[PDB]
């Protein structure tokens, strides 16, 4: 969730996690990924 991504570091985006980062969890109610 939005919490956890976002203290561990990572970002929650709707679109393909960026280069150089991959998906780890959700944001947003399962509608976002979060990215680290």
């Amino acid at each position: 969730d939005h919490y956890n991504c976002v203290s561990s570091g990572g970002q929650c985006l709707y679109s393909a996690c960026p280069i150089f980062t991959k998906i780890a969890g959700t944001c947003y109610r399962g509608k976002a990924k979060c990215c680290k």
